[PDB]
């Protein structure tokens, strides 16, 4: 109830709503100031503005104000076509990749440097742990000096079955040996962790194909840090072009309004995104199901 990761703009929107539903008369002059203040709540959100844009002309011809016939009742529809907009905003619009029950689903992860890509591995295997799957963790992580260490600590929090080298220098030969002994110890979810020291975006998709091509991954999961806004579309057009299978795991939505345009961006370029970080705890990872974030955002 308003305690959502994206609580400003809930305040925002729902003002906008509760003052249109409270109107004694309802008419395009009392819609319009109407999608003024919510298409502002989702600017200050750093939703792009050809998103909101698109947004507005959505509600405006959903909404047929001229023409109402019976049993329509007008105010409470012009919440809904917010509300089923502002599903469409974060949607992208794509079923998401999931794991088979009885197979074997290695599920590879890159992400960029500050991103909380190693922790966010953890809250994964962990989230498929207490479903009942059979999970484990694997480290092709070269040249972080404590990328092991931090798996290593980590797996003991979940008491996960984790793999990895300190000294082996190929990450290709850490996944492959990796995923080989999970494998044929029938594990369900097998999840390989990469190099997070990466700045750039071509830097990291060269290792990104190095490793996928040798372990052949299920899944490949891009962990996005949400604190840089709308920007984040240039990342997931980039990554979903080069690899076959995409999904998207948006950590840092809490501590900054720049969340709500982030998810928005993720969702412009189609791109699945199948998990949330909402703050520093293990537990603190939940699926991407949109109709019911809106709906408690709202």
């Amino acid at each position: 109830h308003h305690h959502m990761v994206l609580a400003d703009l809930g305040r925002k929107i729902t003002s906008a709503l509760r003052s249109l539903s409270n109107a004694t008369i309802i008419n395009e002059e009392v819609l319009n100031a109407m999608l003024k203040e919510v298409c502002t709540a989702l600017l200050e959100a750093d939703v792009n503005i050809k998103l909101v844009k698109q947004l507005r002309e959505n509600v405006k011809s959903a909404i047929d104000l001229e023409e109402m016939a019976s049993g329509l009742n007008k105010r409470k529809m012009i919440q809904h076509a917010v509300f089923k907009e502002l599903v469409k905003l974060v949607d992208p619009g794509v079923k998401a990749w999931t794991p088979t029950k009885g197979k074997q689903n290695v599920i590879m992860f890159v992400g960029l440097q500050g991103s909380g890509k190693a922790t966010t591995c953890s809250k994964l295997a962990y989230y498929y742990q207490r479903k009942g799957w059979k999970t484990c963790l694997i480290c092709a992580d070269t040249f972080r000096a404590g990328a092991f260490d931090q798996l290593k600590q980590n797996a003991t929090k979940a008491r996960i079955p984790f793999y990895g080298s300190y000294t082996e220098m190929d990450p290709v030969i850490i996944a492959s040996e990796g995923v080989e002994k999970f494998k044929n110890e029938n594990f369900e979810i097998i999840i390989v962790d990469t190099s997070g020291r990466h700045k750039q975006e071509d830097s990291l998709f060269e290792e990104m194909l190095q490793v996928a091509n040798a372990i052949q991954p299920d899944n490949i999961v891009y962990v996005m840090d949400a604190s840089i806004g709308q920007a984040c579309e240039a990342q997931a057009k980039a990554f979903k072009d080069k690899v076959d299978v995409a999904s998207v795991i948006v950590t840092k939505l809490d501590g900054h309004a720049k969340g709500g345009g982030a998810l928005s961006a993720v969702a412009a370029t189609k791109s699945p995104i199948i998990f949330i970080g909402t703050g520093e705890h293990i537990d603190d990872f939940e699926p991407f199901k949109t109709q019911p974030f809106i709906s408690k955002l709202l």
